[PDB]
């Protein structure tokens, strides 16, 4: 009934990365010794920007709202999960924007073909937490793509990095006139 949704938790979005977000290597760690002490999930699922080749989504030029510098490419280190992280917990993978700029986690899909919600709903999930990196921009966007979806959803505020102080107030306000609960773990 109840999952834990880590939300690309990987190297090229935590310190040294190619859009390192401040306090992404820490969080690695936060999240995991959670999981550790509570718990209290029937399933444990991470996803992962994963791009193999997405057009206009990278650029020489990025904006930093539709063109972005290169992250997350497959075969290489940026794309992998941030060491700290123990990986033993997690049931499933759902890895996104392969040809594509991807925005939220309910568009990854697992090594079979199966979507996110579909993987969750066949396993009789009715509700999720979801945690991970940034708070602003994909954390923002599963959570109420979860509530859209008919989800009962909080955010673990204290388990998410945003990118800036001023765009993470935006984002959790926001969170909750979608309808998204906004709770320390
Ligand atoms: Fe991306």
């Amino acid at each position: 009934m109840r999952a834990l949704i880590i939300v690309d938790v990987q190297n090229d979005f935590c310190e040294g990365g190619s859009l390192a977000v401040t306090g992404g290597a820490a969080l690695a760690r936060a999240i995991s010794d959670y999981l550790a002490e509570a718990a209290d999930y029937h399933h444990v699922v991470a996803t992962k920007d994963f791009h193999i080749d997405p057009g206009d989504h990278f650029s020489g030029t990025p904006d930093y709202s539709s063109s972005w510098p290169p992250h997350c490419v497959s075969g290489t280190p940026g794309a992998d999960f941030h060491p700290s992280l123990d990986t033993s917990a997690i049931e499933a993978v759902f890895y996104k924007g392969a040809y594509t700029g991807a925005y939220s986690g309910f568009e990854g899909v697992d090594e079979n073909g199966t979507p996110l919600l579909n993987w969750l709903r066949q396993r009789g999930v009715d509700e999720v937490d979801v945690v991970g990196i940034a708070t602003d921009h994909c954390v923002r966007q599963t959570a109420e793509d979860a509530v859209r979806n008919g989800l009962a959803t909080r955010v673990l505020v204290d388990l998410t990095a945003g990118v800036s102080a001023d765009t993470t107030v935006a984002a959790l306000e926001e969170m909750r006139t979608a309808s998204v609960e906004l709770v320390c773990s």
